[PDB]
DNA sequence: TTTTTTTTTTTTTTTT
């Protein structure tokens, strides 16, 4: 028999009772689906976690979906409870979903997540066939739905339908009034007639679901649509995004018929159209709510489009690196280029809610117009299939990129960022979606010229990439940070490390003195230096923090199209559901390191000589940068270009890695008893793998 | 019940049968009194004409009594005491015009009419025993109860069980 | 009060590890147990100096509790359990019940030593006729049955009180 | 005592 069935029979007739199971045999996790925790008593002092998770264990005989007790949510937060792990259940309890007629829900009250399972069989049947239903929904609570395991803007599950194709509708007997006319007469007329518009901007999803509120699929997406008489902001309400979101895209002629015109929202701004001729309507807004007969939205095909209507054409503000160099800040633009680098999918905490996160990742889009790549801060645009599976050597096109500039720092910062109404599309060979635009044709011409010339731009994927480089002087660094939180204590650092969540990144500043720096030939005369101060105070340290370890996934690795899937999966966000690995995968140490140096280990003794720490120094600058003076100092972590070397062909005479390592060690030795201000980078790679890499050493 | 009767987080008590919820045989003489008892609340006051009889001195139209059914929650945390007011008569049980003894309506959906003599089936005492037995059968069976809630003015709200769907 | 006790709380029931002399003969040392028997001897209330403070003392006295399960009596080292009314006024021919008795054993000596000792959380209760506080336990019922059998058989166990009784015998 | 941010809302009259 199966441990699942044994436990179920053991605790089936004692609902909501904590019962240690008779026998504990490891079970295999196969999925972790997240959803909102609702219908629980929030009066409790430890406010219930905002979200709860369902774990789909398997026992070799049957696989059953379990509801993890929210008290254990920290395990999923730190990615300890992965997919395909050998967890052992120490406590179990039953629970009946009164909103449904089914069986008990095995509740995992206590667990001991272990190691990976060598036998991950997804062919096992489901003990409770209700669990194996086509629409994958949460165990508890009416018509509940699942959210993306990490962020709230990524569509996830099966409710997100993608089967809305154009339909031929005859417009005879239809009025299709102009948007300006509607703006004039939306406060008097009763039956708002039809509208023929074209989507010009599609924005990310917005999850406004709150606990203990009678809300069903609380999603809203903002669409800007334009006709021959202006443009308006169209908003899709809950229960409509699931059916239409994955299908609606920019450039689709829609026929909205039964809508609701409201006064518009003052806390949300309407993006300016690419073509200024389009008159902007700001006093009006169109709300699309799900209706009984699904006719409120119709995707009119292009073939039916008549020039007589003169519908506005989807334009684009495509920009090239050279042009971007001359564009003021906050000047929206579009970028088409070749992905020559992709970074980890890091996460940041929303400033509004402490339990929500943004998923972002840095990518160096590049073109033939300049020698520097577009640095784009790619936040999730509710396009997980493209965002998660993005790889170098791909023609990438984003839609709405706000320009961000900072000239105070000596390394002038010029990186683009994705806006709310942005979009991501991967292009293939000649411009697939945007061939007509001349800039796309020029980019394709450059691609062909490079291909026939035998030149290939260097490619990288993943790694430790703290793009924003701290300024050259601590005063300028602190000009933005508050005085009370500017610095921390070497002792308090431990809590900072222990507070981060999956891929949450943090930057802290610590006051101390470099005591001993050691060089670790990383890839496959003096490498260690010790300070007399260290030899004296090493025996009187209260707590010597040891975080000078570099993980294999923090080393950027040169991309290889053949191992594309493996390389991508080694740096994406943790998948929600297990998927068996094709054949055997290679070793993450089997790929060449895009870096060009070995990592050092820096020991810092606090100003009071009581506490110490061991950070790891991971410079990303090549010796050519040293020779041409593209680095503020040898103790920094980035060259000014903030980009990896391209087709390195000039290291024949330049000092080798060992010479640069000796220079770095000597520079560190120059700071013997000097109170320096280190800038550390704390990133938690999940599964209790927190990397603490040094960024900059601000000397007096 | 004896095991989980004391650990209940909440216990609803809606097992009251208000006197105006029992159908009552119509007497032509107290026409206005009965109609005003079973019609919508007047807007303006109208003084009563004499002393009308109490509603509890009129013969009921129901053969059986009424039970107090307790429905424990599936999680053994919340209990509700609904009331049961079966409309069916012994004749219905004799000719089998009731789906089950725990149903509040008969197949005819009409009170006994032009009925002269009913002694074939035991009166409205043994039928109560049969209903109690039917409830006893479902000792620990998960069932679904269809409650018919109706607000009878003031703070009087009636919660009367309609049907007990067995697995 | 017990009357207010509801069975749904499922409060734990006061159990007891009642033991008989024959069973105690097979119990390892430091194995706490409970004893119910008939007091067939009581010794002086001797005193011993606390090892912590030189000016404090322990009040203890040896008693030979006995039952019908064996021919040898429970030798119990009864230290004071903050029950002076019972400890001071203990007499033979009384059904005696202690609560937490640690077993003490010494096999090095030829006269194998097997005597129980009162622990910190121990307790003393004198019982009357049929088990007054602990009637329900089957061992108490067996002890009462033996008492009645002895009474109706005209047999009375010899009784003693006080005297010079250095229990622990030197090897 | 401490403690912040977010959106959600459907519908049968007028003619002068």
């Amino acid at each position: 028999r199966s441990w699942i069935q044994k436990v179920l029979e053991q605790i089936m007739d004692s609902p909501r009772q904590c019962v240690t199971p008779s026998e504990v045999v490891p079970v295999t996790v196969l999925a972790v689906q997240r959803y909102l925790l609702e219908d629980e008593p929030r009066d409790t002092v430890p406010k219930p976690p905002l979200y709860c998770y369902d774990v789909t264990i398997s026992d070799g005989v049957y696989q059953e979906k379990c509801y993890l007790d929210p008290s254990l949510n920290s395990l999923v937060y730190q990615n300890i409870l992965k997919v395909g792990i050998q967890m052992r259940i120490s406590r179990v309890s039953c629970l009946y979903n009164e909103k449904r007629i089914g069986q008990g829900i095995l509740c995992i009250d206590n667990v001991h997540c272990g190691e990976t399972s060598d036998s991950i069989s997804l062919e096992t049947p489901f003990r409770n066939r209700a669990h194996q239903e086509k629409p994958e929904r949460p165990l508890r609570g009416g018509k509940s739905h699942y959210l993306a395991l990490w962020n709230n803007e990524d569509p996830y599950g099966d409710i997100w339908l993608t089967d809305k194709q154009p339909e031929e509708h005859n417009f005879s007997d239809t009025k299709i009034i102009s948007l300006s006319h509607l703006e004039m007469t939306w406060t008097n007329r009763r039956n708002f007639p039809a509208l023929l518009v074209r989507i010009l901007h599609k924005s990310k999803l917005r999850y406004y679901g709150k606990p203990d509120k009678k809300m069903i699929e609380p999603y809203q997406t903002f669409l800007e649509v334009a006709d021959s008489s202006g443009t308006v902001s169209v908003i899709m309400w809950n229960a409509l995004c699931p059916e239409w979101y994955k299908s609606l895209r920019v450039g689709l002629v829609l026929l909205l018929q039964d809508y609701s015109v409201k006064k518009s929202y003052p806390f949300r701004i309407q993006p300016v159209p690419v073509d200024p001729q389009i008159k902007l309507i700001s006093t009006m807004e169109i709300c699309l709510n799900l209706r009984d007969p699904p006719t409120n939205i119709i995707i009119i095909p292009e073939k039916q489009v008549k020039p007589e209507w003169r519908l506005p054409k989807l334009n684009h503000r495509f920009t090239t690196r050279s042009e971007l160099d001359d564009m003021p800040e906050n000047c929206i633009c579009d970028v088409i280029g070749l992905l020559v680098f992709v970074g980890r999918v890091q996460r940041s905490k929303k400033k509004e809610n402490r339990e929500d996160f943004w998923s972002y990742r840095w990518i160096h889009i590049a073109d033939g117009t300049s020698e520097q790549p577009f640095i784009v801060e790619l936040f999730s645009t509710s396009q997980p299939e493209i965002f998660e599976n993005i790889y170098p050597m791909a023609y990438f096109v984003c839609t709405q990129l706000k320009v961000v500039r900072n000239d105070n720092q000596v390394p002038k910062l010029l990186y683009l960022t994705t806006t709310n109404e942005s979009g991501v599309f991967i292009t293939g060979h000649r411009g697939q979606p945007y061939t007509y635009d001349a800039k796309v044709k020029n980019f394709i011409q450059w691609i062909r010229t490079k291909s026939d010339s035998g030149e290939q731009k260097n490619m990288v994927i993943g790694g430790y990439y703290p793009y924003p480089p701290v300024p050259e002087t601590f005063s300028k660094y602190s000009s933005s940070i508050k005085v009370e939180s500017l610095l921390t204590a070497i002792s308090e650092v431990r809590k900072e490390i222990e507070d981060l969540q999956y891929r949450e990144q943090k930057r802290i500043a610590i006051q101390g003195i470099i005591t001993a720096i050691k060089y670790i030939p990383h890839s496959s005369i003096s490498d260690r230096w010790e300070s007399q101060l260290w030899r004296e105070k090493k025996f009187g340290l209260i707590d010597h923090l040891h975080y000078s370890r570099v993980y294999p996934e923090s080393i950027p690795r040169k991309f290889m199209f053949e191992h594309r899937k493996f390389l991508s999966d080694q740096y994406n966000s943790q998948p929600a559901k297990y998927v068996p690995p094709e054949g055997r995968p290679p070793k993450l140490d089997d790929f060449k390191s895009a870096r060009s140096l070995g990592h050092f280990e820096v020991t810092i003794l606090g100003l009071n000589h009581e506490i110490a720490i061991d950070v790891a120094f991971l410079p990303m600058y090549c010796p050519e940068d040293i020779r041409t003076s593209q680095i503020d100092t040898l103790l920094t972590s980035m060259n000014y270009s903030c980009a990896y070397p391209q087709d390195t062909t000039g290291n024949d005479r330049l000092p080798g890695p060992r010479a640069v390592a000796g220079d770095i060690i000597k520079a560190a030795t120059e700071l013997d008893r000097v109170h320096i201000v280190g800038i550390l980078d704390i990133c938690n790679l999940g599964n209790n793998k927190v990397e603490v890499y040094l960024h900059k050493i601000y000397s007096p």
